[PDB]
């Protein structure tokens, strides 16, 4: 249960999980993310990928689709998803020279 | 419409992008990545991280859900998520430390 640094594609997806996870283990569950810490970090280190900071509320409902209390990798992957596809396309159609 | 590199968190779901979007680029559909080759990208350049390289059909029909012949990032989607999942918790059984 411990991600480990191997090749530059392998290194990327284990550099998200390895630098998040540290704050994600304080509550319940060390591989699932917290409901009200991911909130924070997405209106503070990952601000400028996703435009809409504040009204997140569409993605928070598709994430925990069980509804248990915080945000499983499973669930969480609904977001994962959307980090590498809004990157290079989050507004196609005004802007699209990045 | 391109990946450029942004925040830690940002930039390491983007230069997965850029990494192999050189390659992708060739067929069609720039967002889009090839059945053929992101098979061969696993038996290659991320063995280590998905140690079911042999029987990858058990993920590419999850992925290619629209039956196209082109794995688009909501298709690809499937395995991005596997990609950060089978890294800490990969064999949740024998090893649970690394
Ligand atoms: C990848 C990194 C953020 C990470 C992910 C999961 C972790 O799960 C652990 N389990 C433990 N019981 C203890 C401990 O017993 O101290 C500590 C950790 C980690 O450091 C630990 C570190
Ligand atoms: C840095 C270089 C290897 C690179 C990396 C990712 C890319 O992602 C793009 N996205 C697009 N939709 C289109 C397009 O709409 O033509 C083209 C590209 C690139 O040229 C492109 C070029």
């Amino acid at each position: 249960m411990a991600a480990e640094p191997l090749t530059e594609l392998e290194e990327s997806i284990e550099t998200v999980v390895t630098t998040f996870f540290t704050f994600a283990r304080q509550e319940g569950r060390k591989d699932s993310l917290s409901v009200n810490e991911f909130k924070e970090l997405v209106t503070q280190q990952l601000p400028h990928l996703l435009k809409d900071v504040g009204s997140l509320d569409e993605k928070m409902k598709s994430l925990d689709v069980n509804q248990d209390s915080e945000l499983k990798f499973n669930e969480y992957w609904r977001l994962i998803g959307e980090l590498a596809k809004e990157i290079r396309k989050k507004k196609d159609l005004k802007i699209r020279k990045k």
